[PDB]
RNA sequence: UGUAAAUA
């Protein structure tokens, strides 16, 4: 700090100005001190004069190499994101010149500035405040190679991409959903904590519910179109994301979303059918099963019963079934339990039976019959676990209530 | 009995 601006005890000095500060030419001193940079957060939230703004604009925005070291700075990026909003709301002559400057300096170093904890605040910043059509430009700086995939499962920069898909139109980032939907790109960001919750939001922007009514039509085919896109990606590769420890959340939202259900389906019979048994007994993927048994519908939910039921041959020897094995497993537990689950929410009203023009009743009773017996048969044994003394107390409380 | 995001 400069020696001008301090006390007889070291401290910095009150009754101090902001018009000092920055006609003394030591402001970059000021704004990586946390009680410098403190200070003038503090002044610059007041009243500014013309000139004031002018010289915030060119000292802290307005060549780049201090802009860079004060956007990747612990304090100095907060004071960039003031800077920024006041230049936005100063209509003068030099506006413009102002935000292209603060455009071109972001992109000459886009990936850096990602990457980094603080700059990556700055950006997040500058583009959901910065007119529209520069915020746009900011986007088309991003990398179309490796860079990109770093950029998406970094901790930092992970949030930037996250923030284009949530304030930026979809055609300025359609090479990101195409990007990501190369097969090789696809496995490393879906396979990675950060870059899974990308992927997830990307789908979610993509998909067409309450919150995507004020889209054109136009631009609902263009979201339909790069739906389509990602969704023949993640279907093809479904298996390995239903059981990979950060993948199987996107399969699971894609499952159960209402709005994205021709998609549920597809999932359901490319990955899951036929291999039900074997999946309810992965630590991941049963959780994906349970999605499915919930929200399929209905015809598809009755096949799925039916490959629990009677899709397997019993152990040669013990006779030991599909669900003898799932009742015991540590995971499979789970997935018997949801079936119960829906069998008695349809009796009891909880669950609507009716679907493609008939009441499947018939077919839910069918099944809890089928869970009921089972139960019965086997009640000692399953009352020594806890999934096992949850089934018996569930169908008591259907008995009670019916 | 079973799994997921970063600034004074």
């Amino acid at each position: 700090l400069p020696t001008w601006s301090l006390d007889s005890n070291g401290e910095m000095r009150s009754r101090l100005s902001l018009s000092e500060v920055l006609d003394s030419g030591d402001l970059m001193k000021f704004a990586v001190d946390k009680t410098g940079c403190q200070f003038l957060e503090k002044a610059v939230k007041g009243s500014l004069t013309s000139y004031q703004k002018f010289q915030l604009f060119e000292q802290v925005i307005g060549r780049k190499d201090d802009f860079l070291k004060l956007s990747t700075n612990i304090f100095g990026n907060y004071l960039v994101q003031s800077v920024i909003g006041i230049s936005l709301a100063t209509n003068d002559d030099g506006y413009t010149k102002r935000q292209e400057k603060l455009k071109n300096f972001i992109s000459s170093q886009m990936t850096d500035m990602c990457l980094d904890k603080f700059a990556c605040r700055v950006i997040q910043s500058s583009l959901q405040n910065m007119d529209l059509s520069l915020a746009c430009k900011l986007v088309q700086a991003l990398p179309r190679d490796a860079r990109l995939i770093a950029i998406c499962v970094d901790q930092n920069a992970n949030h930037v991409i996250q923030k284009v898909v949530a304030v930026i139109p979809l055609k300025n980032w359609e090479f990101i959903v195409d990007f990501v939907a190369t097969p090789e790109h696809l496995r490393q960001i879906c396979s990675d904590k950060y870059g899974a919750y990308v992927v997830s939001t990307i789908i979610e922007k993509l998909t067409a519910d309450s919150m995507n009514v004020d889209l054109t039509s136009a631009a609902q085919n263009l979201r339909e179109r790069a739906l389509q896109r990602l969704m023949t990606s993640v279907t093809n590769r479904c298996q390995e994301l239903a059981t990979n420890e950060y993948a199987n959340y996107i399969i699971q939202h894609i499952v159960s979303n209402d709005d994205l259900a021709v998609y549920r389906e597809c999932i359901i019979e490319k990955c899951l059918m036929r291999n039900l048994l074997s999946l309810s007994q992965e630590k991941f993927a049963s959780h994906v099963v349970e999605k499915a048994f919930l929200h399929a519908p209905l015809e598809l939910l009755a096949e799925m019963m039916d490959e629990i039921f009677d899709g397997y041959i019993p152990h040669p020897d013990t006779g030991k079934d599909a669900l003898d094995i799932m009742m015991f497993h540590q995971f499979g537990n789970y997935v018997v339990q949801c079936m119960l689950t829906i069998c008695c929410d349809a009796v009891s009203g909880r669950r609507q039976t009716k679907e493609g023009g008939y009441d499947h009743a018939i077919s839910f009773q069918d099944w809890l019959k089928k869970l009921h017996s089972r139960v019965t048969k086997e009640r000692h044994r399953l009352s020594r676990f806890s999934s096992g003394k949850k089934m018996i107390e569930t169908l008591a409380n259907l008995r009670s209530t019916h």
